[PDB]
């Protein structure tokens, strides 16, 4: 049996909320209806929050602009902790000049541009420049010819002893009510089905992003990890990750974990959320 | 230590040879030089042979035509036993009319054309005809847009309770001296990394093709399974497959199993060949 | 969709029935009540049967004797086709003298012996004789010390280039209504989790036992693949194997596939039985 | 390419060294000869150290005592960061009273003892106490009967929705020059081969222990991630974890990564250490 609790009822226990984005705040057809009231509410209550997301397809500033376009003005770039920030820091620290090859769009790659390094798509790599490729990043499922560039990526990683990096996204994402699409994490998975495990994956259920947020909160208040709530739709990323780091966790049913499957999934993985809620929408 | 034996020196022990094609008779740049003499030799000695191949991208007649183009005229379509034959028989028997969806080229699909069923590429499947799709076959890595149609195949299989069939090819094939290409079996492998295991795979190391050839030999001579030699470059398909069926096996070193790696791969898999030879090419 | 049919109604189409044993003829509770009616009916109708089983824990004669002890005298050793028989033949034809080491009971091992072979349990292997050990077979989850001999097995296979062989059983089997036990196939799975894929697996869904039965039947009568029904409770062994070999398949719901899960398991695997039936027990 | 450097030459960059223990400070043969020099030198230079180890079979105090018994007094309990400490914290913060079941020895369970939870071995769990079991921990590959308690463990986890917890050890460890033993992490791996992924795994390559050490250091001094070197013998735990956390890494060749295999293993994994050294043992 599941005890379903209202999200509003939980909020007084916590000094900060960590929200996953997809399946929690928004879905394939935009924001979940009413989700603005959640952020109005937290503001009115003076409650801190962050978005903690395994999206490295654009910068925090751009992720924040997408919410502003959808009308959620409360969410600023400083509130968005994304695994792309980890990737960027890893490249700056661990890659010594040359070229970083990427699978994705030019826009996805612009966030990573820096001094000393040239970003190039996999499509632009051949024998004439392969010796300068010092890393591979997988950023977005769109923006390149798969037949051409998945093939080239396989050969690039056979020929160059370099880090291959992706955000730990789900393997697929919902595109319509009926259809899913293969995500950038899934493109890595498919590559790894041919080559073996090979990708450094950043993001949940790792705890670096959580530690960053936690540290920033500790700079301005008394707070312990159990006084933070991680809110997510996915057991093996949001809930598992939150739990390992010591966060309380709330599973919402508006995403990857459907109500009919929750007990079964919880029982097969042994990943137990602190709380289960229908959704993160607070009714006005 | 490996005992390397001349292929010629083994031939007297055997009443029929089964040859894998790729890595044994031919490679990325055509026929292995001299392989013509092997076939001249077997004729002059009156020794039977078949080619037993997991290539289901063409009919046996077209597979034979490819050898004719390359100058190997003695290879006839009756000597080519291909996993595409199994696929064809499976469709005829187990699929009841409607549409068979495919990933490949129109030419790869032609061999499977039959009464009652329409072959269509996954690209031509939509809500208007999906309810009539009764099987999916993976035939060739070329001939379709991977971004579009790998996504559509994921969704097709999520929506239709139908058999998904592929030839059990290696996940990759050599394209040049340095580069490989993802093969149709590898495409299935990639799909399966997203969906889970889901493809019915035909061909080596299964034993149906062997049994078909064996039964034909038995109709014209006294022969036991150990009097047949399976010749291949791949442990987990040719050598494992042959051994399990009772055939003697000869590992050649002209393909997937490189000489520097043979002892290690043999030890790590426990797949032991009866004999190890440098190649299937016979001299003089 | 999920259409259940009468098993008895199906049977006049066929000259021979192949039955899986566990979950079909019997469960942890012993014989399925009334299963004798089925065999009496087939005998009255002039229909043949064979048992096709991946239980290779004892000889066909002892497997038959175990039915006799339970009061089912219609099953005789000459009608039991066990994957143990493939193992025995492999040892005879593909292992050249020396020792064949085993995990199991002495009773499971000794009858596998043939001229030139010595069976030995793993517990008896040492530096002095490891050199003579020419194969490993896993026969029964009982009969050895797990701590000592799973460790010794791991080392044996790291040190010796030998085939490692097991019946393709499910990983676990029901002991009681609530509890399962790890089966011998599961022990192999566990070892492969440490070492990687390493075991030759005999039995369903491979075609070898099916071919043997079919060969024998065709000597005694005019029989096609259209006149043989394969009856099983497990999709990925019984149903998949039968389908690939060209047989009609009947999934029964007295074993691994429960009525409440059948539709979803068929959908997820894409393994579609020709017919679904509650039981292989007929009335009257 | 593979450039070996002097370990001692590296050390002046750093304010603190994090050492892995097995394969770095000691092997199956005991302490690496001369390893005391290394700690003497760091102390002389005013440099700090911590041990960062996925050995959670004993408490930090017992782990330090084991060094003292071998004559290495420079390692003290307060400098040992063990993944056992994360397990302890997880049990305290996330497990609400009741029983914690364990696989291991009584001594290994001892440090986990707390006010509110009873420790009991899996062997002690039956129908009378099972509803009170609120977690399982795997602690040590010794101390239990594998046949009875691995079977019981599989049933325990099938029946109770509880977290299953293990240190992320390698699957095996060396006993002697020729033989390995299955480690506690490998036992979890085996269980997961039967049940599917099911264990929470603590330790490298996770960031948690790294974060702890760093948090402690930054209280006592001005220290950045650029002034900490992680030293280990295993790519997928030590080097990978160190790198993802933003640390310089040193691969040493005294343990799991041998000098003959380093270049190949680095190439296949894409896990690249900042530095490669023969040994953490310095001269003088
Ligand atoms: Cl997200
Ligand atoms: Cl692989
Ligand atoms: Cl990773
Ligand atoms: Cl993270
Ligand atoms: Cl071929
Ligand atoms: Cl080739
Ligand atoms: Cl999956
Ligand atoms: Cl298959
Ligand atoms: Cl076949
Ligand atoms: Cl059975
Ligand atoms: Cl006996
Ligand atoms: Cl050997
Ligand atoms: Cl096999
Ligand atoms: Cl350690
Ligand atoms: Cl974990
Ligand atoms: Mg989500
Ligand atoms: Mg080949
Ligand atoms: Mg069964
Ligand atoms: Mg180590």
């Amino acid at each position: 049996g599941m005890q379903i609790e209202s999200f509003k009822s939980l909020l007084p226990k916590y000094k900060c909320i960590f929200f996953d984005a997809f399946g929690v705040l928004k879905t394939y057809n935009g924001l979940l209806p009413g989700i603005e009231n959640t952020f109005d509410y937290l503001k009115a209550q003076g409650q801190d929050y962050y978005i903690v997301t395994n999206d490295a397809s654009r910068s925090p500033e751009q992720l924040a602009d997408s919410y502003h376009k959808l009308g959620l003005f409360s969410i600023t770039a400083d509130k968005i902790i994304s695994s792309g920030m980890i990737t960027k820091e890893y490249i700056d620290l661990k890659v010594d000049g040359g070229i970083v090859a990427y699978l994705g769009t030019a826009n996805s790659a612009n966030y990573l541009v820096s001094d000393g390094i040239k970003m190039l798509p996999v499509s632009a790599i051949d024998d004439s420049n392969i010796g300068e490729v010092n890393a591979l990043v997988l950023l977005d499922d769109e923006g390149f010819n798969w037949f051409h560039d998945l093939n080239k990526t396989v050969n690039l990683l056979r020929k160059r002893t370099i880090p291959a990096i992706v955000a730990n996204t789900d393997n697929t994402y919902p595109l319509t009510k009926t259809d899913v699409a293969i995500a950038i994490g899934g493109v890595a998975t498919m590559i790894e089905s041919i080559l073996g495990r090979r990708f450094i994956r950043f993001g949940k259920p790792d705890s670096q992003m959580f530690m960053f947020a936690y540290d920033m909160l500790r700079q301005k208040m008394e707070i312990s990890k159990r006084e933070i709530l991680m809110v997510g739709d996915t057991l093996h990323t949001d809930i598992l990750g939150g739990n390992k780091f010591g966060l309380d966790t709330a599973l919402v049913l508006t995403g990857n974990t459907r109500i009919d499957d929750a007990e079964t999934k919880i029982k097969s993985t042994g990943i137990v959320p602190t709380h289960i809620c229908e959704s993160a929408v607070i009714e006005l």
